[PDB]
């Protein structure tokens, strides 16, 4: 029926890849190279309506591309990642909002937060910070691990949720 662009954004490490490969292929790759961009493709039913994913996920340098740029156009909702063990990961959020606002040239862009690695003791981000971020932004945050698959699907699934109630 109806299919969805979703793009996965955030700092190196906060776990993009390992995210979008525990939703596609269902396990947890402990290092996967870091620099390779790749797009991914799943069915799924998501509130009785099947919906076609097209995930990318995001990688490459920091740098700015026209070819990036394009890419990013044609996203309809945007996973914001970071680390909780990963302060900086949590200040880039900001970041990534930015130049999705820029190149959506919108402020009504679907997003989700997403604090991954949940399952690590050595937190330096609150819940509280996160949820007070995504409050500001009008976002839902959700708390993930992509390495025993906590709120993974939850993640994604409330991204499409996002672009269903943004689309109407
Ligand atoms: C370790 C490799 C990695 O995960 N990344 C490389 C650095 N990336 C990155 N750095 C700075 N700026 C951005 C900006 C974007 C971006 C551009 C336009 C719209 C939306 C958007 F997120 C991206 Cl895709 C990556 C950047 C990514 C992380
Ligand atoms: N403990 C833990 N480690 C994770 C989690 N997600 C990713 N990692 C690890 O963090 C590192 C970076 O993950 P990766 O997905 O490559 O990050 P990316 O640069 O954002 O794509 C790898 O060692 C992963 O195994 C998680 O939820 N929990
Ligand atoms: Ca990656
Ligand atoms: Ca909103």
């Amino acid at each position: 029926m109806t299919e969805y662009k979703l793009v996965v954004v955030g700092a190196c490490g906060v776990g993009k890849s390992a995210l979008t490969i525990q939703l596609i292929q269902n396990h947890f790759v402990d290092e996967y190279d870091p620099t390779i961009e790749d797009s991914y493709r799943k069915q799924v039913v998501i509130d009785g309506e099947t919906s076609l994913l097209d995930i990318l996920d995001t990688a490459g340098q920091e740098e700015y591309s026209a070819m990036r740029d394009q890419y990013m156009r044609t996203g309809e909702g945007f996973l914001l990642v970071f680390a909780i063990n990963n302060t900086k990961s949590f200040e880039d959020i900001h970041h990534y909002r930015e130049q999705i606002k820029r190149v959506k040239d919108s402020e009504d862009v679907p997003m989700v937060l997403v604090g991954n690695k949940s399952d690590l003791p050595s937190r330096t981000v609150d819940t509280k910070q996160a949820q007070d971020l995504a409050r500001s932004y009008g976002i839902p945050f959700i708390e993930t691990s992509a390495k025993t698959r906590q709120g993974v699907d939850d993640a994604f699934y409330t991204l499409v949720r996002e672009i269903r109630k943004h689309k109407e």
